């Protein structure tokens, strides 16, 4: 098993698809409820920024999203890694996850999600385990 990997993706796919669907161990429930406060604060604050980027990148349908991956790794990747930015690579996947129930393509939702805990776990698991994983998010945000 590779439980940071799951317990990332558990948060992360429950956060974006309660985030489209209107609504709605101990670790991964504070972890959620911490990034709902951060994570609709950041999305209401980088909105010009975030609709900027959802449609510069103009998601239509799955093969869209399967592209995704490295303009992600792109963006994110700027070695001075910390919590803000990996809150703000969440959040803005929230921005397009109910962007892609308003277009009726809620099946894009779980692949979004698995291609952001693949980016994230894959280029910071070293960083992530440095700070305890999700507790060190979790407490970050106290
Ligand atoms: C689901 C998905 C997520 C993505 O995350 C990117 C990194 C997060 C991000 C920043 C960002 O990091 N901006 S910043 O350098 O000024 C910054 C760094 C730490 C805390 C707060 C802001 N600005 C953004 C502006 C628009 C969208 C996202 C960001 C990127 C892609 C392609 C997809 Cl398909």
């Amino acid at each position: 098993g590779d439980e940071l990997y799951r317990q990332s993706l558990e948060i992360i796919s429950r956060y974006l698809r309660e985030q489209a669907t209107g609504a709605k161990g101990a670790t991964s429930r504070k972890a959620l409820e911490t990034l709902r406060r951060v994570g609709d604060g950041v999305q209401r604050n980088h909105e010009t920024a975030f609709q900027g980027m959802l449609r510069k990148l103009d998601i239509k349908n799955e093969d869209d999203v399967k592209s995704l991956s490295r303009v992600m790794i792109h963006v994110f990747s700027d070695g001075v890694t910390n919590w803000g930015r990996i809150v703000t690579l969440i959040s803005f996947g929230a921005f397009v996850a109910k962007h892609l129930k308003t277009i009726n393509q809620e099946s894009c939702i779980e692949p979004l999600a698995e291609s952001i805990t693949d980016v994230l776990v894959r280029t910071k698991r070293d960083w992530l385990v440095k700070q305890r994983g999700w507790d060190g998010f979790v407490e970050f945000f106290h």
